[PDB]
């Protein structure tokens, strides 16, 4: 067996909260957006000698759930809050909407900030897409900035398609507890 750890994970619509947990226990990724309502996934996963079953809880980033969506979180163990490294308005948000939310249910339980999305920010298709509506796609400096700010335990940048930081994630997720 292995130690129980909870991870609740959380932002904006679309960041890709869902994918990116998928990718990590399945390997697997879609281009399609199908946005969650609730979900859960496990992993035993092996970190410094230790092993531990991974508790993993996909939340919906969509506005509709504010209600319901804290109910997600008594006994968290470690969170993660999403941005996507392509969306400055999910940037702000994470001090505006996802910091005050998670410490409002959970105010000692430690942060993990996730830009996700890192294969894009070098996308000529993406920067340009930005560029047009005066647009930044979001910088590790500035992601680290808003980490600091925030009291997060850790900032980490990663891509569920390319799986780049992928692991990294959740070895820092298990290592905000251990
Ligand atoms: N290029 C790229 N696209 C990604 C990556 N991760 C997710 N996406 C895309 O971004 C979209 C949203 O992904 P999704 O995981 O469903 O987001 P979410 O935040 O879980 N959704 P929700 O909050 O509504 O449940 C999809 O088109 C998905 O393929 C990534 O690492 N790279
Ligand atoms: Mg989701």
């Amino acid at each position: 067996q292995g130690q129980a750890i909870k991870c609740v994970v959380v932002g904006d619509g679309a960041v890709g909260k869902t994918c990116l947990l998928i990718s990590y226990t399945t390997n697997a990724f879609s281009g399609e957006y199908i946005p969650t309502v609730f979900d859960n996934y496990s992993a035993n996963v092996m970190v410094d000698g230790k092993p531990v079953n991974l508790g993993l809880w996909d939340t919906a980033g969509q506005e509709d759930y504010d209600r319901l969506r804290p109910l997600s979180y008594p006994q968290t163990d470690v969170f993660l809050i999403c941005f996507s490294l392509v969306s400055p308005a999910s940037f702000e948000n994470v001090r505006a909407k996802w910091y005050p939310e998670v410490r409002h249910h959970c105010p000692n339980t430690p942060i993990i900030l996730v830009g996700t999305k890192l294969d894009l920010r070098d996308d000529k298709d993406t920067i340009e897409k930005l560029k047009e509506k005066k647009l930044t796609p979001i910088t590790y400096p500035q992601g680290l900035a808003m980490a600091k700010e925030i009291g997060a335990v850790k900032y980490l940048e990663c891509s569920a398609l390319t799986q780049r930081g992928l692991k990294t994630v959740f070895d820092e997720a298990i290592r905000a507890v251990l």
